[PDB]
């Protein structure tokens, strides 16, 4: 019964279940607003994907794209394997006070299922032939899913300047769990207005958690 | 109830109450062994100190010199205020997999209760002549506390060289509430063995929590 709206919205996460705490005391909360932001010498990461999106679901709170087993990125030299992509809009994340009006996730887990989220933001521009394979096919219900016709490389929707911002935080839906890297891209990728609202319109509202306080943390730019 | 050693000890403080969930569930727990380092572009911390312990506590855990209002340093342009420093042998973080003997905390809070703690290994060397004129007056057993016949300015246990470690982190006691900025001195002080002896006997046992594993985190280094 969470939700991103309403009296089971993100104000009151934390209230509907134990399990759910973490929403309420939690210290280390993504998403942020990306504003205390210091230069540091971080390495590349390492991305490492084939094709292997295969199916599109829409479960109510965003479109989920499942990813086969294989790809991975390399964190701490950690591998982390590629498990699915979502959307959000606007986006999660802001950059000095601003929202892009959307942005994606590209979800990661280690052997021992520790979480790396790569976030991308996307501003209004052409049309991204990528998504448009996506969108296409996109489920309008909570609850369907589709198998996409011919295999997708995540790889594609990355930018090719692959500057980034760290921070350590937490998934951004119930249970908010913490101890995740969060690696987010500083350069936007683009996609149409009518991509956008394509999507906004079968949401059927804003599916953004608002930003938490970033407390004792700082974001380290590449 | 929670202790050092034995059945209340470290292992066992997350199951010893509710309110000290953290200690279990947590995945920005301090201490850590410092050994995931960045070097990042960090500003000096401003530390406006002025001749302020009043007293100190022998509270069972540790040897706690309480200071008066007036100094504070400055993180992120936030003012933390001095609130009291202490102490643990051995270390509680460790460097690059080794512990020093002895270790200060420098604890601060801002007007919203935001913590700062400042963390100075100490290795063993020449007598602390500050040190001493606490160590000539601590008390022997839990619960007693006296008076120090002349104010200590804390600034003189602190390195000249003001390079720094920096994290996000908890307190290392319970309930190890997180959200606390660490600030640890790169710089290492000095003090005798017959001064760590003391300490350790009056204590009766390591005062240190174990490292706690970094997570998604990373270090900065100044
Ligand atoms: C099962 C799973 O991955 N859950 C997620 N919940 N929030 C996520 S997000 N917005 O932080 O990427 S991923
Ligand atoms: C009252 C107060 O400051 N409590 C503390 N508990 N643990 C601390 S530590 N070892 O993280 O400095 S300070
Ligand atoms: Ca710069
Ligand atoms: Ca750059
Ligand atoms: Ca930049
Ligand atoms: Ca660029
Ligand atoms: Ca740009
Ligand atoms: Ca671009
Ligand atoms: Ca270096
Ligand atoms: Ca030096
Ligand atoms: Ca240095
Ligand atoms: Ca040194
Ligand atoms: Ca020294
Ligand atoms: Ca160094
Ligand atoms: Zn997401
Ligand atoms: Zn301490």
């Amino acid at each position: 019964g969470w939700s991103y709206h309403g009296e089971h919205g993100p104000e009151h996460w934390g209230d509907l279940k134990d399990e759910y705490i973490m929403c309420k005391i939690g210290k280390n909360q993504s998403p942020v607003d990306i504003n205390r932001i210091v230069d540091a010498k971080l390495k590349p990461i390492k991305i490492e994907y084939r094709a292997g999106a295969t199916k599109v679901l829409n479960n109510g709170h965003t479109i989920k794209v499942s990813y086969e087993p294989g790809s991975y990125i390399v964190v701490d030299g950690i591998k982390f394997e590629l498990k699915q992509f979502h959307f959000h809009a606007p986006s999660e994340h802001k950059l000095k006070g601003q929202h892009y009006p959307f942005e994606a996730h590209f979800v990661h887990a280690d052997k021992h299922g520790n979480l790396a989220v790569i976030g991308v933001f996307f501003k209004e521009g052409r049309e991204n032939p990528i998504l448009e394979k996506i969108w296409k096919v996109m489920p309008e219900n909570a609850g369907e899913e589709v198998k996409l016709a011919h295999k997708i490389n995540a790889e594609d929707l990355l930018p090719k300047d692959r500057d980034y911002y760290r921070y350590s935080g937490s998934l951004t839906t119930p249970p908010c769990s913490e101890g995740v890297r969060w690696i987010v891209m500083e350069e936007e990728m683009e996609m149409s207005k009518e991509q956008i609202e394509k999507f906004r319109k079968i949401m059927g509202g804003d599916t953004n958690r608002p930003v938490q306080p970033l407390n004792a943390r700082m974001i380290m730019e590449k």
